[PDB]
């Protein structure tokens, strides 16, 4: 199952921001609040903004930034990318030992689903490769956060921006960076097809045989480019070094090389699973990392 | 598949140490819940009598933790599979709660937590063979299900063992048992498990809302014939306030209940021809209608 992180770390920086009538939230850590640059734009604003100039028309004193109902006064702002930077004068007490991160497709994530500055849920989601997020979000959900917590240390690694046509949902780091090709403008946008992230497949094959479910396994090995080439053939992604590192763990506690599981999955795209099951299921599950498979099992 | 936030309930957790044996607390003012058979040792699990295990022990026999501060207990008690352990220190960040036992079907959050530190949070049915579906390891003891209305916690689930299928079994917070189990170590069986059928309804009125509809037919059914092909797929009865309960979603999507419950009658009968709703190739049944709407 999708586990999340707790939410608590992330529940005590949340906040919301406010132009006009345009709320969002805000992520207040020490005393700068990070939000979607598109709260300064008035519902027409959005069809195209032009982003500097709204801000240049913008002063501190037209931020009514809250938590809860409590104000913090804004005392400089700044655009970075995509997000706005707005410091205030009173530093969070509640901020928790943090960094920013950017994350590579395939890597999953908590996201907290707030409106108003009030959390509402937090749930699992795993960026795509095509850089789309399967989130569960509603007007008024922006600047909602996506995090990993690490020890103590909570590395925050999306901010939300956007829903697409299809129904999925885009964002930036937090940087304001955005994944993927998109754009903080409300026009129809289109997301690259999606492909099957081969790095979290694998991963399960792994947990499969940690379980003792193991019947996949063959006799055979294979090359990392011979892999790649077929792999793609089956609208999975090609394999990085970076991946097959982050297999080392799973590799290790098994026993069962990168390469051979690899050989192992080619022939399960080859062939199909001939009616049998891994896991319970007769489907390939791509949205649990190998940290993920390690969390779950100890 | 959405928890609630755990942050009001990450502010409760503590560890409880008697002997050898550690697991979680929930540290509520000055009382600390926690399950009792943290006072057994390996040999006394086989056969607890637990009321002569707990005379025999003192308050300084528990050391409770809150991060690096030990709480000193001035005095415990045991109600039902629950030691309530009085301590010196109130918790600050008690949150507004009460304690309540859910009815299968019902869904709640757990907060699965290790050695008193939460771990992750995820959303988990009451079946209604009252097991649960969870993923708890060693040392999760202790951590507690709820959910959360306004700003109240509502506490429902206490966590205690695992079966030897690897459905897991717990109390609520008065220490009772959700089905036919106790807390001895001891291989035991659940009752049949049955699909919780207002649930499946719910996940299939959310998969028509997100566009979705590939499964629906033009055949309907009365509320009686449903619940006879339900109960033959060991399906639970659909009652008259599940479809009352239903109504929101049947108002949303235009489709009325019965005629969902004949969607659903085809699906049993038919499987899903290798199709998939939501991504999953089963049907769903841990999605209350509550939850479905809070989400759409
Ligand atoms: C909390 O103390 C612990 C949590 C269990 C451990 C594994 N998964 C869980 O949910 N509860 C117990 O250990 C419980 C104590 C009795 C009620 C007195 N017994 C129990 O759960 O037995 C089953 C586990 C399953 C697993 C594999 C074999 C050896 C261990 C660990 C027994
Ligand atoms: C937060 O402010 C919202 C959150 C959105 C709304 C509902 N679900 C979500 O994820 N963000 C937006 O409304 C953005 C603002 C702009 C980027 C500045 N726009 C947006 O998400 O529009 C959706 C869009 C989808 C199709 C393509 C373009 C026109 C419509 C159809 C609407």
């Amino acid at each position: 199952r999708k586990m999340a992180f707790p939410s608590g770390k992330v529940e005590g920086c949340m906040v919301q921001v406010t132009c006009g009538t345009t709320t969002l939230n805000g992520l207040w850590l020490d005393d700068v609040v990070y939000c979607p640059r598109h709260v300064i734009c008035t519902s027409e604003d959005m069809l195209n903004p032009n982003y500097e100039d709204l801000l240049i028309r913008k002063s501190n004193h037209n931020f009514l930034v809250q938590a809860g109902n409590v104000q913090l006064r804004v005392i400089g702002h700044s655009m970075q990318n995509c997000v706005l930077k707005l410091k205030v004068d009173t530093a969070n007490p509640k901020t928790p030992k943090y960094k920013f991160v950017r994350i590579q497709p395939g890597q999953t994530f908590s996201v907290l689903a707030c409106y108003n500055g009030s959390p509402s849920g937090v749930y699992q989601c795993a960026m795509r490769p095509n850089f789309t997020i399967k989130g569960s979000f509603l007007n008024g959900s922006c600047g909602s956060v996506g995090f990993n917590i690490d020890y103590d240390c909570v590395s925050f690694c999306y901010m939300h921006h956007m829903e697409l046509p299809t129904g999925v949902h885009a964002g930036t780091d937090l940087e304001g960076n955005f994944y993927g090709p998109f754009v903080d403008r409300q026009t129809a946008q289109a997301a690259g097809t999606d492909t099957t992230i081969t790095v979290n497949v694998l991963a399960w094959l792994y947990a499969a045989v940690i379980n003792g479910d193991r019947w996949f396994l063959n006799r055979f090995t294979t090359t990392l480019n011979d892999f790649n080439l077929v792999a793609m053939k089956y609208n999975y992604e090609p394999l990085t070094q970076d991946h097959v590192d982050i297999l080392g763990p799973l590799s290790a506690q098994t026993g069962i090389a990168v390469l051979d599981m690899c050989a192992s999955l080619k022939e399960l795209l080859q062939n199909g699973m001939n009616g049998r099951t891994i896991l319970g299921s007769a489907l390939l599950e791509d949205e649990f990392t190998p940290f993920d498979v390690v969390r779950q099992c100890s």
